[PDB]
């Protein structure tokens, strides 16, 4: 088993933009073979022996927003400064 | 006395992006002569008989933020649009 990844549940809905329904990042991670549990409104990911890309929670993250769909990610303009 | 005048107690804060000392503006609206109640965070501004300019929200503003001094008005460059 590769090292446990702590990770906050709603991660991947910050970096996607979107509010994925309850328990879509712990669902979607339990589906690629990784092992989840609880801590309150972190979550304790340990991938599978088979996936030894997913070292970062950003490599959670993409497991989420790729099995959820890129094409549910609004478009929204960034804040740029005055340049 | 002309009619009075509504409005919140931090608008010539927002006004000016500057966060005056508490007290401020109901202390500047009274040293120009005009009759200041209070009602929760709504100011009821009476302007004085010498004063028919003061009939807006605005026209209090500028009083308040003139007598503290435009110079503690900072530079504050607004986010560019997406043009
Ligand atoms: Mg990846
Ligand atoms: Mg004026």
């Amino acid at each position: 088993s590769p090292p446990p990844i702590r990770m906050g549940v709603d991660v991947p809905d910050r970096i996607a933009g979107v509010a994925y329904p309850q328990g879509t990042t712990a669902r979607r991670l339990a589906q690629i073979g990784a092992v989840v549990t609880h801590d309150g409104d972190t979550l304790t990911v340990t991938p599978p022996s088979w996936r030894p890309d997913l070292r970062q929670p950003a490599d959670l993250v993409e497991e989420v927003l790729r099995l959820e769909g890129l094409e549910v990610i609004p478009s929204v303009l960034p804040p740029a400064p005055a340049g």
